[PDB]
DNA sequence: TTTAACTTTCGGAAATCAAATACACTAATATTAAAACGCGGGGGACAGCGCGTACGTGCGTTTAAGCGGTGCTAGAGCTGTCTACGACCAATTGAGCGGCCTCGGCACCATGTGACTTAT
């Protein structure tokens, strides 16, 4: 058996958590702090590829693009407080009318 | 063949339990600095306009941009190996403020000897 098994996270805990021992954010890591983060980054990531399907869907192309990807997020209107200041490589801008 | 998760432990952390302040607010109070009603106003911001204008709008001949070979070498990234350098322990200090002391100087009772005296 395996810790990053176990978690039921697609995601290796375990990576996470000797990410956390290496990046000096305290001196003990406590265990359930990675897995729980990498829950949330889960869901996230589940949040942009289900976008990320749909838009596959809409645009006809089976797999996703950056293109898409930049619409779909841009499209975003909660996320994009998240991700203000942040631009996509590739994904052009979402057209202003 | 190399990135993990078993484990096998343990000694600082992160709970707990507690009382010591102490601070917030929920609140009376007359005052009283600012609110907010209330009418003109200037002043200005927008309606409407002429015609000048300035960036597109449109052709000719250029130019670079883009490939497309032709090296070749400067670093990429990796050093296999020697320390240095800093993380630990501790000693190796120290200074500052209480502690004892201990200086010498007073007031007071003890002790011996020089008068002298007397009854030896």
């Amino acid at each position: 058996q395996s810790r990053s098994a176990k978690a039921g996270l697609t995601f290796p805990v375990g990576r996470v958590h000797r990410l956390l021992r290496r990046g000096n954010y305290a001196q003990r890591i406590g265990s359930g702090a990675p897995v729980y983060l990498t829950a949330v980054l889960e869901y996230l990531a589940a949040e942009i590829l289900e976008l990320a399907g749909n838009a596959a869907r809409d645009n006809k192309k089976t797999r996703i693009i950056p293109r898409h990807l930049q619409l779909a997020i841009r499209n975003d209107d909660e996320l994009n407080k998240l991700l203000g200041n942040v631009t996509i490589a590739q994904g052009g801008v979402l057209p202003n009318i």
